[PDB]
């Protein structure tokens, strides 16, 4: 775990070096040293910016503690942004080196002068930037190695044994500075991070995969970023090397395929097979590997895998791109299982094409699907007077749209809602699952910046107008239509560190929905206290407007028939007084109505909440 932050060094670098190069011969930097504390829009306006792609490359500056952001919103230098006079431009020629010739000995002595300026730190005084750079240098050939096996063991032939002498002679110096091979026996042979790079390679294919867009991203920031996103003649994605990017979606993404493990056993052991689902549908389908895993573990681990005659099980992928549909068929020649075309925001007409090929009964489908509910097709929001409820809650996403403008992000969860809405709309009784991957706060990307993947890849991600939200808002946006994880079952990633980047959650629909305690909600809220405590331990009308007014997202209310049942209040005073810790008052509020706690729902509202806590 101390070679996956060698690996995230090299990850981030290869995004952040090109953002910072743009943004320095733009004159970024020099606007900022000549007029300081200066807004998103000042500076969009000064340097005829793309202002939604300018607030995600001032997210990432950010991210890595180059810009301070005060609370009028406004940007200043911090003193590690010097650092960016030191960086050579002509960096930039590492991202179209043809490496896989080099590796079959006809392009000669292609990488020495590069391998000998990463041996002298890029000459900078900075180990970390020194690494960023590196992984200029790193990935392309990481992956070309990956190619052909070449970065593995003395498997009966040595290390680089099978190239010329030019390039082993380039390749042994590079090794052995980074530390991926030694001198044992008085050979070259591979270490212990050598053999874990050569394993992991497949990580950053996803950055490198967007090295069309990150060599043009003075035009995607300054420029018109429409030549950048527009497709081919042959109607394919110019921004991005799709066919890497899937493989590299695919190899990433199996970690957490094994996790949905107790999901799905819970689902397919349930008591009376009668009632278990007829039919699996994965929604983005990709190339069929997640029902394929499901399928092996229902067949050859549980209760339903020694009925299929009784109770034939059925697969459905679907997804929305030709080349996925014909790859999933192939994974899955050997399984009972269906291929259609479909998209993630549109599950009405999912449900329409499943009758063209003869399921009626979609009430007996359990949904599944992971890290696509950010990958969907814009819809602006359509209801007016909830789009406004929300419009002074302090999200802290960053979404472009099309034309390159910056999506206010409250826009943007309301379109969320009115998505989960749509989906929790044809969920039945089986559920949904979904792994997701979330965005954080900047300050928090900085104080874990090589513990996590969030600078390069929430920063791609914003530039290639996918939506990321934080993991509580995401929960909260699944609340507000109905839809609540089976609490038992739900996973956070990384476990170990207190931010979360990816979820798993089981969603179960339930006849209520949990959202935020809004003004307007002030009378309700009042009532709930007489109606909940005797007149001596009741809360004031100001207090209670404080706690809506200090923490809008600290609490959190239970409605049924439009009417609040319960309400949860969380509130953490620190002291101002002069990693450790100093004087603190920490209050946790539940009122639920006398009339509902038979029923359980003070217990669902304060589990709910302990966990939304938890994700935040
Ligand atoms: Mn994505």
């Amino acid at each position: 775990n101390a070679m996956l932050q060698k690996i995230n060094r090299y990850t981030h670098g290869f995004v952040a070096v090109p953002v910072i190069l743009a943004c320095r011969e733009k004159g970024v930097f020099e606007l900022l040293a000549d007029e300081s504390p200066l807004s998103l829009n000042q500076m969009v306006e000064h340097l005829g910016a793309n202002s939604g792609h300018f607030q995600v490359a001032l997210r990432m500056l950010e991210s890595l503690h180059w810009l301070s952001r005060n609370k009028e919103l406004k940007y200043s230098l911090t003193a590690e942004a010097a650092i960016h006079n030191k960086i050579s431009e002509d960096i930039l020629q590492l991202y179209n080196l043809p490496i896989q010739s080099y590796l079959e000995g006809k392009q000669g002595n292609l990488l020495g002068r590069w391998i000998e300026r990463s041996c002298q730190l890029w000459n900078l005084d900075n180990p970390l930037m020194a690494d960023f750079l590196d992984g200029l240098l790193v990935i392309p050939l990481l992956l070309a190695l990956h190619k052909h096996n070449l970065l593995a063991d003395s498997e009966d032939k040595p290390l680089l044994s099978s190239l010329s002498s030019t390039v082993q002679e380039e390749l042994g110096k590079l090794f052995l500075h980074l530390g991926w091979a030694d001198l044992t026996a008085g050979r070259l042979t591979i270490t212990e991070l050598g053999r874990f790079m050569g394993e992991r390679a497949l990580n950053t294919a996803i950055v490198a995969s967007y090295t069309p867009m990150l060599s043009r991203i003075h035009d995607v920031l300054f420029g018109n970023c429409l030549s950048v996103f527009q497709r081919d003649a042959s109607g394919h994605e110019r921004h991005i090397d799709r066919t890497l990017n899937v493989i590299g979606s695919g190899f990433q993404h199996q970690k957490y395929f094994a996790d949905l493990e107790e999901s799905i056993l819970s689902v397919f052991n349930q008591l009376p097979l009668e009632e278990q689902p007829k039919y699996i549908t994965d929604m983005g389908c990709g190339d069929g590997t997640l029902l394929k895993r499901v399928w092996e573990t229902i067949q050859f681990k549980s209760a339903r895998g020694k009925a299929l005659e009784q109770y034939p099980l059925r697969l459905i992928g679907v997804d929305y791109n030709e080349a996925s549909l014909k790859a999933t068929t192939r994974t899955l020649a050997s399984l009972p299982h269906l291929v259609l075309q479909g998209d993630i925001g549109n599950p009405e007409q999912m449900v329409r094409s499943l009758e063209a090929h003869g399921i009626h009964d979609p009430e007996n489908i359990l949904h599944i699907r992971s890290f696509l509910d950010h990958d969907r097709l814009f819809i602006p929001p359509q209801k007016r007077n909830e789009l406004k409820e929300r419009a002074h809650l302090p999200y802290q996403s960053v979404c472009v749209d099309d034309q390159g403008e910056l999506i206010p992000p409250h826009v943007m969860v309301q379109s969320l809602v009115e998505h989960l809405e749509r989906w929790s709309q044809v969920v039945n009784k089986h559920g949904l699952m979904i792994l997701e991957v979330h965005c954080l706060e900047p300050r928090v990307v900085y104080q874990f910046l090589d513990k996590s993947e969030n600078l390069h890849f929430d920063a791609h991600q914003g530039f290639s107008q996918q939506y990321l939200v934080e993991a509580e808002v995401f929960l909260m946006s699944a609340a507000q239509v109905g839809l609540f994880p089976k609490l038992e079952l739900s996973k956070r990633y990384p476990k170990t560190f207190p931010f979360t980047r990816i979820t798993l959650n089981y969603f179960e629909k339930r006849p209520y929905k949990i959202s935020h305690a809004y003004l307007s909600d002030l009378p309700a809220l009042v009532d709930l206290e007489v109606k909940c405590w005797p007149e001596n331990l009741r809360a004031s009308t100001h207090e209670i407007r404080r706690r809506l007014e200090l923490n809008p997202q600290g609490n959190l209310v239970l409605i049924i028939e439009d009417q609040i049942i319960g309400a949860i209040y969380s509130q953490t005073i620190t002291s101002t007084e002069a990693t450790p810790q100093g004087s603190v008052i920490q209050l946790l509020a539940l009122n639920i109505l006398p009339e509902f706690q038979a029923r359980g729902l003070g217990n669902e509202l304060r589990d709910f909440m302990l966990y939304y806590c938890t994700l935040k």
